[PDB]
């Protein structure tokens, strides 16, 4: 069963869209076998001139550009006559398809949620600009297709499609309040048109941030829709998520982002303010579009450096401008780690790191998350670490329920595989903290070394002074035999005098530089035996167990599609049901016996360390300008005054 | 290319209602073979328990009752798994259908209007009694079925599928706003939910009496909104139709009828106040659903009694109530004919008529619209004759446009079929008028006998009286010789001198009797030369031409759906374009100069007859009372005293 046209054929059963005013179908061009897709229009949109076509054609091809999807045609079905859209296949699917993964079951990746920020509002940019304003922008119509490079590039659809026919031929029958009703419909035209696009894609990048929509009732939206009302009209400016708990009651209030989401501290703390104004209810304080393209314009434009905060165990994404300066950069890291500028020590690939008050980002050095700029105060502080919610597992009922068995495994799958993110995270933090101890011990050993050059390098000139007054005395007190002998023994006295300090700061010195060898206090050895390794294999362990997980859901998202099972299916199904269960636990077992409690461990050991270090750093530090004392003291008796004689 | 569920099967092909939610086709049972209409939901609606099926299926299976669509089941496809709707077919279509027959241009035939009024009420009556409330009701939905008894039967049809599918998933994207147009929406479920029913169908009542909408602007309704809003927003109470004519400026206003209705005086005098009060756009003067019907029920309770106004040529339908008396059935007459009561005068059947003051309806005698009651009045009156609208063919464009072409056919030959409606009419008009005319002079003939009998029964008496006194006194004066003889000469003379005005009256009565005879001046053989007769097939001639026109307009309709055409059917369809403008002309033609002509002018004869008969009948009921008071004089004369003797 297929339907076609002069250029195009496709199939019923190849659905791609569903809408009951028009259908989407992937066919090909009979010419070419390329594939397309086709939206032919559920008739009734019919009896109509072919020059509504004809412009409606031109500008719709006029909406040739990325983000959009590109239209090729509009063409006659052979046999029914009424009209197709031939159109850009989007094979990957929509957003609304990515976000039912269970991978990104709490949010996006935060680099595929810039993607997808930069590519919806460019979209809507081309759009306003080209007089089509959205109304309706949503997961559902955000198409996916892969480019070349291999990243992901979205694309807007549904807009041309503003065919008002719903109402309730019923025009010459209203009455005249249901034509009221339409007047109080012309009325969004007018401003509350392209302010509505906004709330739309304000709740779009939510749901694509957080992976749950921003305002919950009861057990659904549409499952409790006149709590939803009193929900959205409710909230007051600077809010961003209201949530309903219970099977009751009021809500819950935040402006900021839900402990799930993993968008780093600096794109959040971007994002925040931008979706509070975009989620108001009224004129002024709503934003205009201008400046929230502005606003989207400005974060999207911004670098990332990463930097990772060695003192509270904490990784940072710093998001700067390509010509913003270091006093700036300096500014952000203080604003996420509350370590003020001067106190900011940096580190970078076992080396020092200085900013110039003015050096650019453009310059600075390329960072990943895996080779980051180490971050360290001079004073004491405490280890935070990563912060994520500690989610539980579902309760698995105990039932046969093919739809509540593939809904419970999705929610099983999303689970386990948050939990495997996690662990990652984890095992990334330990190693970067390995790492950077290392390099901080490796780094301390230097500014040793400098200060003992130092420290000798005025221990030859104090040597030199010493035996030079002894010299000139000798052979003074030889050769003229008496004097004066009283006078310079107090510069001798006073010479020797600092000579013992010398051999003071000597002595320290070799009690941190013991302190500094291996088997001190002040080693690396905690850091082998604490925490995970990578060769600990456990989050390909935690894998494994989320592929099997993965496995049975997929295969219960088949089996609800097929409304029922034969017998032995349905065995099957259940055998897999409970094997889940057993696989879902052992996995969170192993995620708390085995991943956070020797993170923890690592992660108390490593502050700990911390602190003994930086009183070592002090006392270094003290010893150093001690010696640096004694150079200003001795920089007198090199050049002396003698008598003035006849 | 057919679907099918496990008890019935349909094609695609075979559709017969299209809407973007649902389709309608004709199928079979394929156990019986039997025609059933299926109602295949447009996909969409799914997902959704089955149980809301059975609850649902249960409340519309209760709506087993005349005036509705038969529900017999709710099925699966086979294949496709949505579910079908098996319902009655109802093979003649729907209002609409009948509505768009050219027979039908100018409003529906009375009965068949009663027949609407009478189904479409009850229909409402039945929905509101178990829950249902109508919002659209339009000759769309209101199907047709032939009864056994050969009249039509309408069925009120989409009212359960009140799923609120439209909006513009986008509940949890939209802004609070489009929830207070939906707030703006469920304040119609309060009072504005029965009563916008009344409207709409008011509406329907006034498409389906005059074939034209009630409210119409520019060139359609759809065709220009705005304008059309303050149309329908503007209109006082009492009004019933607001027309635009031009291309622009103020409107029309009526509370009456269209001329070209031919619905009768006294239907329409219970037909627009109902209207006007079911147009109301406010509250309290809107009609409750209970005072409609009850109105509404005591219309159709009514029977009709057809009566004849020979003075004005005018035909009426009396719509008297099966209990009501003689009395408000001449308040009746006389509110249409405006001759009041003791005035009225009754023929039927050849005969006189007299009705007791309180004799009911029921034993009225039974009359057709070609044997109605006669009636006249007592004075002198004016004819007024058929009032119908002269309406003029449309100026057929020199062109070639199907669609166009196909319109333009259609609108002819609903301005020729009316021609032929109001030729019939006329014609009954003047048959009925031979017809009383005949009647009426040989029933002025009958009370002329009548008259001749009393006078001659009291002309013996003279004759005896006189003989009588003569024979007395000759005798008396013969055997007494002498006497009193100047007394009773006098009463001799009073006798004859009463005799003399006896002799006059003879004489008048003598010169009427002339006037009734053939030859002279009060004859009915200006009935037989002026006038048009069934023997002149004016009508028929004006069907010839008729069928012709129509079967052309059909052509043009299958012409048009082919949307263009071959060389030589092109060529074929241009010549029978001007043969249809030849056919029009001619038909128009002779409806002017042999129909109507010689209607007018037996027309005129009529009044002028009518004066003369009525002025003749005036003399003959003076005569008449004359004859009367001689009576009374000489019932004295009979027994007179004589004088005492001793
Ligand atoms: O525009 C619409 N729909 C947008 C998508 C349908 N059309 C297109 N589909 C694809 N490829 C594709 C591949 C795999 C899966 C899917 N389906 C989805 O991802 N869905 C289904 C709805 C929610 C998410 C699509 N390419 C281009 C288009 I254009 C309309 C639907 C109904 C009226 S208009
Ligand atoms: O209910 C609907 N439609 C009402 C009618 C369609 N359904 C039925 N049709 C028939 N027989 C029949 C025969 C000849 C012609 C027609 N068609 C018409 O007369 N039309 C088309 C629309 C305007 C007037 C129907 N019997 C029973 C039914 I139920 C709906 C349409 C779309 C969603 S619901």
């Amino acid at each position: 069963i297929c339907q076609s046209t002069s250029n195009h054929l496709w199939l019923l059963s190849d659905i791609l869209g569903q809408g009951a005013t028009a259908n989407v179908f992937r066919g090909r061009h009979k010419k070419t076998g390329d594939l397309y897709a086709v939206k032919v229009f559920n008739n009734i949109s019919f009896l109509r001139p072919v020059d509504v076509q004809m412009r409606e054609f031109e500008v719709l091809k006029k909406l040739n550009h990325k983000n959009i999807v590109k239209l090729f045609a509009i063409e006659e079905e052979t046999t029914t006559r009424h009209k197709v859209l031939i159109m850009e296949f989007c094979p990957c699917g929509s957003l609304y398809t990515v976000l039912e993964e269970p991978s990104n079951a709490y949010g996006l990746p935060e680099s595929e949620f810039l993607i997808v920020l930069r590519d919806v509002v460019g979209g809507m940019n081309h759009l306003r600009e080209n007089g089509i304003v959205h109304r309706d922008i949503k997961p559902g119509n955000i198409m996916r297709v892969i480019g070349e490079d291999g990243q992901s590039v979205y694309k807007l659809t549904d807009f041309g499609a503003a065919r008002e026919l719903e109402d309730d031929g019923t025009e010459e029958y209203l009455h005249p309040d249901m034509y009221e009703r339409a007047v109080l419909r012309k009325d969004h035209q007018k401003k509350y048109g392209a302010t509505v696009d906004l709330w739309s894609v304000g709740v779009t990048f939510y749901h694509a941030a957080t992976g749950s929509l921003p305002f919950r009732p009861f057990e659904g939206p549409r499952r409790n829709k006149e709590v939803m009302y009193k929900i959205i009209t409710g909230k007051p400016s600077g809010a961003i998520s209201g949530v309903q708990k219970a099977e009751n009651g009021p809500i819950d209030w935040s402006g900021d982002m839900p402990l799930s989401c993993s968008l780093s501290q600096g794109l959040q703390a971007l994002l925040t303010p931008v979706l509070a104004n975009i989620l108001e209810a009224d004129q002024e304080k709503c934003w205009g579009f201008d400046q929230f393209f502005a606003e989207t314009s400005d974060v999207l434009h911004r670098m990332v450096i990463h930097v990772f905060s060695l003192q509270h165990m904490t990784a940072h994404k710093i998001y700067i401008h390509s010509y913003n300066t270091a006093a700036v950069f300096h500014e952000l890291v203080y604003k996420q780690t509350k370590i003020v500028s001067s106190n900011q020590e940096l580190i970078y690939e076992g080396r020092r790191l200085v900013l110039e008050l003015g050096r650019l980002a453009q310059h600075f050095p390329k960072t990943t998350e895996e080779n980051p700029i180490f971050v360290t105060s001079r004073e004491q502080l405490n280890t935070v670490g990563l912060r994520y919610e500690k989610i539980s597992l579902p309760k698995i009922h105990p039932r046969y329920d093919l739809d509540g068995d593939a809904s419970m495994a999705k929610a099983v799958t999303g689970v386990v595989c948050y939990a495997c993110r996690t662990a990652s995270t984890l095992l990334l933090y330990q190693e970067l903290m390995r790492k950077g101890v290392r390099w901080l011990v490796e780094l301390v050993k230097d500014d040793y070394n400098e200060t003992v050059h130092k420290k000798t390098e005025v221990v030859i000139t104090l040597d030199f002074c010493i035996r030079n007054i002894e010299k000139t005395v000798k052979v003074y007190e030889k050769l003229m035999k008496v004097n004066e002998l009283g006078e310079i023994s107090d510069i001798h006295t006073k010479l020797l005098r600092l000579s013992s300090s010398q051999g003071t700061i000597e002595s320290s010195l070799q009690d941190i530089s013991s302190r500094l060898s291996p088997g001190g206090l002040l080693a690396d050895t905690w850091a082998h035996q604490e925490g995970t390794h990578p060769r600990d294999r456990n989050v390909e362990k935690l894998q494994v167990l989320l592929n099997c997980i993965t496995e049975i859901y997929y295969q219960f998202k088949k089996d609800k599609a097929e409304r029922r099972l034969a017998y032995n299916e349905e065995q099957i199904h259940k055998f897999d049901k409970q094997k889940l269960y057993y696989h879902a636990t052992k996995a969170m077992s192993h995620f708390s016996e085995e991943c956070v409690r020797k993170y923890e461990a690592f992660k108390d050991k490593s502050e700990e360390w911390m602190r003994k270090m930086l009183h070592l750093r002090k006392q270094l530090l003290s010893l150093t300008n001690q010696c640096f004392d004694i150079e200003e003291e001795v920089s007198k008796y090199q050049d002396y005054t003698n008598e003035l004689q006849e």
